[PDB]
């Protein structure tokens, strides 16, 4: 990675299960980015979706940071394919699951673009999708998980207030300077028997609940 500052701490993200706060801390992570989403068809193994209130209390009590993210579908069922209508459906559900997990209204939700879209896909589908997220929870609460190209387009269009960079389609070694968070490792390690992805905190205010 080109140097562009350094990590301010590691956050883990995971869908397969719930990890006790003691095991997150023992893995050298300062918190987790957790799903405020349901399990899609073929995802009944995703016991990490959604975060429930008892887990949020365990993490918060242990002094760990919590960040909310949303991803329901993937690939041919990616959430953003449905544009404006899909954005209202997914944002409403994410906001309900965030509140039921104990998430505060002051905290954002990172909507996921788990893809490497063309600019035409971005204009036709991702722009109305993110506009609908902003219509439901507000611009100040809308986070975007996407590659660096998509973050740049969203920044230029004024969509989203928080950005979490993934590397699918991002130029090698590049970190977008607007990114709050950066996913740096995927499906290469487990914590408490649960497969995790590793993220670095880049900005001190990155959408943590507290």
């Amino acid at each position: 990675l080109y140097f562009q500052g350094g990590s301010l701490g590691t956050l883990l993200d995971y869908a397969a299960g719930v990890i006790p706060a003691s095991q997150i801390r023992a893995a050298g992570a300062v918190g987790a980015i957790r799903y405020v989403s349901d399990r899609r068809p073929g995802g009944a193994w995703m016991l990490g979706k959604p975060i429930q209130l008892s887990e949020a209390r365990d993490l918060s009590g242990n002094g760990l940071k919590i960040v909310s993210c949303y991803q329901y579908g993937k690939g041919s069922t990616a959430d953003w394919l449905g544009g404006a209508s899909a954005g209202v459906q997914h944002a409403r559900r994410g906001s309900e699951l965030h509140a039921a997990a104990g998430g505060p209204t002051s905290a954002p939700i990172y909507a996921s673009i788990d893809d490497n879209p063309s600019y035409e896909q971005y204009k036709n589908q991702i722009v109305p999708y993110l506009r609908s997220w902003e219509s439901v929870i507000g611009h100040q609460r809308t986070g975007v998980y996407a590659n660096s190209k998509t973050i740049d387009w969203a920044v230029n269009d004024g969509l989203g207030s928080y950005f979490w960079q993934h590397n699918w389609g991002s130029p090698k070694g590049y970190t977008h300077p607007a990114a709050h968070l950066h996913q740096v490792e995927i499906d290469k390690r487990k914590v408490g028997g649960v497969g995790v992805d590793v993220n670095q905190i880049l900005k001190p205010q990155f959408g943590q609940w507290a």
